[PDB]
């Protein structure tokens, strides 16, 4: 333990992929988040005028799958970035905003004990 703590990609995937899978299993709530927002195809062309750092579940999954995170908190940051983009762009009356609120509740439930045990 008198060593710099390193999280190998496989350790991050084993600990963190279950928390991402818990989001994917929310149907329909994860549906708006499973792929990058395409503003033209979705009919929301000003999206990138508001959301400067887009994020979605498939991008997070690819980063875990390819070892692009060095520390667990970087994964957690990307999940919150995805949620905060949706709460910034969508109105409280919209289904996407309500779905985002549900996903964030699920994430908070799953992530806290996982981060505690990761150390
Ligand atoms: C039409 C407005 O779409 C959006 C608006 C905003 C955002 C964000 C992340 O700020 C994302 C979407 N995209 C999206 C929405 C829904 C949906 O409302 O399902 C009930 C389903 C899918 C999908 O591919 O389901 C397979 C994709």
């Amino acid at each position: 333990s008198m060593r710099k703590k390193i999280f190998k990609p496989e350790e991050l995937r084993q600990a963190l992929m279950p928390t991402l899978e818990a989001l994917y299993r929310q149907d329909p709530e994860s549906l708006p988040f499973r792929q990058p927002v395409d503003p033209q195809l979705l009919g929301i062309p000003d999206y990138f005028d508001i959301v400067k750092n887009p994020m979605d579940l498939s991008t997070i999954k690819r980063k875990l799958d390819t070892g692009q995170y060095q520390e667990p908190w970087q994964y957690v940051d990307d999940v919150w970035l995805m949620f905060n983009n949706a709460w910034l762009y969508n109105r409280k009356t919209s289904r996407v905003y309500k779905f985002c609120s549900k996903l964030a509740e699920v994430f908070e439930q799953e992530i806290d004990p996982v981060m505690q045990s990761l150390g």
